[PDB]
């Protein structure tokens, strides 16, 4: 039975099973990456014959979002549990994604606005999904020992989804749009 | 005409028409359940012939949070204005609804990847909503009594939310990936 | 290369080059106001023949949206960076549409749930966000001076959303539906 009603006065545990308030800063910031990986799995259920090529790796930021936000859920100073999350292996993965997308698409110096395929805008509601998570898991940081392997990787993850909603674009020969304001930027 | 230009500078009002900041607690508070209400009903209109059977109860639940959202704008100490949202007979509905979901689907012992079907993901962009909106009530009541009968419902309705997400799949033939990490938790 | 990794720790920059962490709430605001426009590129993305009237506005949300983004990036104290946005003809012309809307649509006394097609479903989200993001640029306005012409526009872009989002059902011949426990308010 999944409801415990544990929760039903507005407290609840984190790793270790210390009891914090539901708006307390660390639980908002693994809320923040769960909502983020409810919207990645939204975004992959969105792939068709000419985007199959981004399903694999979505899965594999959902699995790597759970491993983010179980060390968001473990505070520091319990030697029983441990962090988990390493960032080298995960983060070197997207800079190879974000390489090889920046390549293949047109270069622009401007911002563009975010949109064009379904799954393109997806994937840019993703990334501003995951710049919302950051800052949650900044406000903990400024407040409590994180792991900051975590931030690395979320930190990058939004330029991932900044060149995967390009890349997804392409796949559909739809081209991006400049912001009819910008300077050259990039 | 809808626009009034009354909160062009940032304040608005609650029920019994005091002025507060657009940033207040309790205007954050029922904004967010209004963001997850919008969220229903985009949910819903994914429902596809497959999936009909869920439409009805989305439906109530857009229901049941204008009325959650109408006491989150009460403010407990004017008494011209009544709270109206009693937790037991909807909540009840919510528990019936998870059980026999939970009963129908394959059980697992792990958490689950949050996707599959185009609906099964968005019942967990519910799931995750209805939680960020639980945290800013869980900071509004903080600060001010609140009618603590939402509390109860709107932490069970996410657990609804994750039991209907994974009866969507099932009835789309779609299995729940699990998280590749997880201990056995449930 | 879009990532410089100079963010790694949880700091950015905002216009004029000074450096803020990013849970700051100048950074939340034009973050939420990104977030917006993302969502306005997926709703945009949802058109179809039914609903191709409404393109060249929602695009044109996603350009003002960059306009207010960019000036509330833009500390009020270096007077090297001005502001750009001006709400008057951006705003009249949010009005003319909502008169319009509202106009063509069967009149409401009652709230009505936000849903109907994907459309009109997704006009409501963009509608909430916008609300999500007007509270954090009254957070910003309430700490540090602001381009109150931006609050403004935000303001009434909500009110537009909800003006479209009825416009959405009715292009589609989708009923909206009454909340049961409204009154009058309208
Ligand atoms: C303002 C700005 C934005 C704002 C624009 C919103 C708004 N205000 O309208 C927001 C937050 C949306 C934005 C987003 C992004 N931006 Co920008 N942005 C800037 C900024 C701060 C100023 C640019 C400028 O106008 N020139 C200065 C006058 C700079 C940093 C700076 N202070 O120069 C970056 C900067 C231009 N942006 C950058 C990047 C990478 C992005 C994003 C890809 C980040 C992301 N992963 O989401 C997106 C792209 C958005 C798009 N749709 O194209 C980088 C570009 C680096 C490069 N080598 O290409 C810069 C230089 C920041 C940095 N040093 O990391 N950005
Ligand atoms: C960490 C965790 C999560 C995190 C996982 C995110 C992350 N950190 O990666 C988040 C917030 C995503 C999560 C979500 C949920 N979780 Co969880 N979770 C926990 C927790 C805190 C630790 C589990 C663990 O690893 N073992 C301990 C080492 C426990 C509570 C606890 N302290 O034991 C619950 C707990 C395992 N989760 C629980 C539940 C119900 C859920 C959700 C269904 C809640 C919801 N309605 O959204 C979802 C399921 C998510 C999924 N996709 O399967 C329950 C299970 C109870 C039961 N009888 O089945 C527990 C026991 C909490 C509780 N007591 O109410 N959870
Ligand atoms: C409570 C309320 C809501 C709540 C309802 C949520 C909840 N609590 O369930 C929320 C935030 C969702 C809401 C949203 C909106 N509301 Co309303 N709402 C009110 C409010 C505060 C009380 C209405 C009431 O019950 N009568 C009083 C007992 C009034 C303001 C007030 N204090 O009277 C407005 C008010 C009724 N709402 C108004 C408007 C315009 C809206 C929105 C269109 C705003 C928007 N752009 O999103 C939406 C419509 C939502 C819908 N789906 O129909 C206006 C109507 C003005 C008019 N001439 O038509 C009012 C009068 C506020 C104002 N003065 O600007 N609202
Ligand atoms: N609103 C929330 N936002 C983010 N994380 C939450 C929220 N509520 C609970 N949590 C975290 O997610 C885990 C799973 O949530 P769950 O809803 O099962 O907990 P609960 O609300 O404390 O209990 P219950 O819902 O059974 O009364 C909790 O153990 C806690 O770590
Ligand atoms: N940004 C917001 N977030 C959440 N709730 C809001 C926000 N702005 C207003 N409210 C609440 O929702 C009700 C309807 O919003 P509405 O936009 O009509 O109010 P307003 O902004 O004060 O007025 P107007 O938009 O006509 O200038 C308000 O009466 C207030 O209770
Ligand atoms: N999480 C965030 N939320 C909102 N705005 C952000 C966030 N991170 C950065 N910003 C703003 O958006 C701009 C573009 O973001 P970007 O991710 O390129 O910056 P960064 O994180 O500081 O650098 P990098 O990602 O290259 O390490 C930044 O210059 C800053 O103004
Ligand atoms: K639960
Ligand atoms: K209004
Ligand atoms: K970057
Ligand atoms: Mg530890
Ligand atoms: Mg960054
Ligand atoms: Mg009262
Ligand atoms: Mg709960
Ligand atoms: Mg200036
Ligand atoms: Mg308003």
């Amino acid at each position: 039975k999944i409801y415990t009603k544990n929760g039903d006065k507005g407290q609840t545990r984190i790793i270790g099973k210390q009891i914090l308030y539901k708006n307390d800063p660390r639980v908002a910031a693994y809320g923040e990456v769960d909502e983020l990986n409810s919207w990645v799995g939204y975004t992959k259920s969105l792939i068709n014959s000419h985007t199959q090529v981004l399903s694999n790796e979505l899965e594999e930021i959902q699995q790597l979002l759970f491993d983010c936000g179980h060390d968001l859920a473990t505070p520091a100073d319990d030697e029983r549990h441990s962090f988990k999350f390493k960032q080298e292996q995960p983060t070197v993965w997207l800079e190879e994604k974000i390489d090889n997308y920046t390549q293949v698409v047109p270069a622009v110096k401007k911002h563009i606005l975010p949109g064009g395929t379904q799954l393109a805008s997806a994937l840019h509601v993703a990334r501003t999904i995951t710049r919302r998570a950051e800052r949650q898991i900044v406000q903990l940081m400024r407040e409590e020992q994180i792991n900051q392997d975590v931030l690395i990787f979320i930190n990058r993850l939004s330029d991932y989804f900044f060149a995967a909603a390009r890349y997804a674009n392409y796949l559909e020969q739809q081209p991006d749009m400049l912001y009819r304001n910008s300077k050259d930027v990039f």
